[PDB]
């Protein structure tokens, strides 16, 4: 079992509410680790134990390169300490506001990775709830890595107010089809630099949600608009990739995707940015 004295802490890699994650050397191995600290009494006090709890389950059983793997777990009297992946790259949200917009292929790769990750996660009965830019990090190699399983559900919570959808402002109901609306809200993003939806406050967004109020730029990739036409479905049982919709054999056979070969993703040369 590891302790802190057996680290050399570095920055701050990102704040929460419950949370700070830092960047840790380990002192034997010299390998970097980005440690999620969660102070007790603040998780205690705030009814988040069934969160954590959750996390270390969800975490412990994600085992695919797409994701952020937990390598150990420790604690001392006051604070809990989740070892995670660290990812340099850092954000995929900063590669999108840096070069503004991605090309085709750029959007074509990680949309695939994004994609695959989700088929492997859905594939198990976990659930994001929370899937944003902010999320998708990325490794040495540039490959992507999708973390923060706080809010994750295995098959009560609402996400990011950009990236929500419609059941989930009616219903009070997240199924994979929430991940789905996620997707396609982030495509959007890579090709266009902005999320589709966009107002003043949340209110204002909530409402141009439920509506589907947003309009495509003009240059904005045939494909790829029509991929985004199907994931951005008000009716969650008619969205590409769910299971009322057969899965992601459609998903991942939609002509976006027609030079893609899933199969061994992980293995590829990711483009130049
Ligand atoms: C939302 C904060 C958060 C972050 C991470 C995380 C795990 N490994 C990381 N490696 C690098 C970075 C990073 C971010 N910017 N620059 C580097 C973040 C992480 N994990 C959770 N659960 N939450």
């Amino acid at each position: 079992k590891k302790r802190p004295e057996d680290f050399k802490f570095g920055k701050i890699l990102g704040e929460g509410s419950f949370s700070t994650v830092v960047l840790a050397r380990e002192l034997a191995t010299s390998r970097e680790y980005a440690i999620k600290i969660l102070e007790k009494r603040h998780i205690i006090k705030e009814n988040k134990v069934p969160y954590v709890t959750r996390e270390r389950d969800v975490m412990s059983r994600l085992d695919h390169p797409f994701f952020v793997k937990l390598y150990f777990t420790f604690q001392d009297d006051e604070k809990l300490y989740f070892g995670l992946s660290y990812a340099k790259n850092g954000e995929l949200l900063k590669y999108i506001r840096k070069i503004g917009s991605f090309d085709e292929t750029c959007t074509r790769f990680y949309t695939a990775e994004i994609v695959s990750a989700l088929e492997y996660l859905h594939g198990k009965g976990i659930i994001h709830r929370d899937l944003k830019p902010e999320n998708i990090l990325l490794n040495e190699d540039m490959h992507i890595q999708i973390t923060d399983f706080g809010t994750a559900k295995v098959l009560s919570f609402v996400g990011t107010a950009q990236y929500v959808s419609p059941e989930l402002l009616t219903e009070k109901s997240a199924c994979k089809s929430s991940d789905l609306w996620a997707l396609g809200c982030i495509i959007y993003q890579l090709v266009a630099g902005l999320p589709p939806f966009r107002a003043g406050n949340e209110y204002l967004i909530f409402q141009k949600i439920i509506k589907l109020e947003y309009d495509f730029p003009e240059k904005f990739f045939p494909k790829a608009r029509d991929l985004v036409e199907k994931l951005l479905v008000l009716d969650a049982t008619k969205r590409l990739g769910c299971e009322e919709m057969e899965g992601y054999g459609p998903l991942k056979a939609h002509p976006f995707f027609e030079s893609v070969t899933w199969e061994n993703l992980h293995q590829q040369t990711p483009p130049k940015l």
